């Protein structure tokens, strides 16, 4: 995507532009960034060689997003490149939304059972055509769950894009989500984020599901087959 396009992607909703640039550095700055920044951006690879030391220097040389949008960016020239790359997707993208969805999301999860905090942002996952269409046919007449899922940080650029994947034959294969975001919490412990960030540099990321209902101390359950599920949510949490 163009730098003009990415300019009027952000400028129509920086937290969520700002979101995705956190969580591409979060991944970028793990000492994971090999497995866990999945898409990588092609402009910084040979052939199956990453060039992680060119890429984390760029990286570390991008303002803030409105700096970048207020500076008219021909000397920003790498980091218009690198954002709209972040930014660019023909498969989703990313809304901001206010905590009038929190109380949508605690309905639709059910009521919690143990003291939770509430998110500092909040933020939705739009799909378009094929995928999206592709979910509702494997739904059919299967009425939707909602279910919590915790991680890194780190993991959620690569969960957000990629999908959860189902495995890490050793003890427990496919995903496991539960009801009780106090236990997908635990799960989901402060990671770094982007200095330049809107959101704040430590953050911690819960993920909600809409899971198509098939036969499938907190409790909590386990999805095999990953056609059945999809990223709906993302809860979000600075550390002050
Ligand atoms: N596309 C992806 N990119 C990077 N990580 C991805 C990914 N898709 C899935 N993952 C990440 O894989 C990791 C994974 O398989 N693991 C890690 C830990 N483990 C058990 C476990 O998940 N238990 C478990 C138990 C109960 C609740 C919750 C969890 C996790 N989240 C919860 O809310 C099972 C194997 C996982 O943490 C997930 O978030």
């Amino acid at each position: 995507m163009g730098w003009a396009a990415a300019r009027e992607a952000a400028g129509r909703d920086m937290l969520a532009a700002d979101l995705r640039c956190s969580l591409f550095a979060s991944a970028l700055q793990s000492y994971k960034r090999d497995s866990v920044l999945r898409p990588f951006p092609a402009s910084y690879a040979r052939g199956d060689c990453k060039d992680f030391e060119a890429l984390l220097a760029d990286a570390s040389k991008l303002p803030n997003l409105k700096e970048l949008l207020q500076s008219s960016g021909d000397n920003h020239k790498r980091a218009w490149d690198l954002v709209s790359w972040i930014l660019s997707s023909k498969v989703l993208t990313i809304h901001s939304a206010g905590k009038a969805e929190f109380e949508k999301i605690q309905k639709l999860t059910g009521a919690p059972h143990t003291p939770v905090p509430a998110p500092d942002f909040l933020f939705e996952i739009e799909y378009f055509d094929p995928a999206n269409a592709k979910f509702y046919e494997t739904k059919g007449e299967r009425d939707l769950i909602y279910a919590f899922h915790g991680s890194r940080l780190e993991n959620f650029h690569s969960i957000i894009h990629n999908g959860l994947h189902c495995h890490l034959s050793l003890f427990g294969e496919g995903t496991y989500l539960t009801s009780d975001l106090s236990l997908a919490l635990i799960y989901s412990p402060h990671g770094h984020g982007w200095q330049h960030s809107l959101l704040g540099p430590i953050l911690s990321c819960v993920a909600v599901c809409e899971v198509i209902d098939h036969p499938d101390p907190p409790k909590y359950f386990v999805v095999t087959n990953n056609q059945l599920l999809r990223v709906k949510y993302l809860l979000v949490y600075s550390q002050k």
